[PDB]
């Protein structure tokens, strides 16, 4: 309704679902919707191969 997005630690014990990443820096997975505005990161560049 007016607030419920992550929920009770959804993402908090399973991974991250294909398009986020693991950011050791922020202890969190990001979503591509930040690497598409910003492709300097970490948590994408060093987790992907490349």
């Amino acid at each position: 309704g007016s607030s419920g997005s992550s929920g009770e630690q959804a993402p908090g014990t399973a991974p991250c679902s294909r398009g986020s990443s693991w950011s050791a820096d922020l202890d969190k997975c990001m979503d591509c919707a930040s690497c598409r505005a910003r492709p300097h990161s970490d948590f994408c560049l060093g987790c992907a191969a490349a």
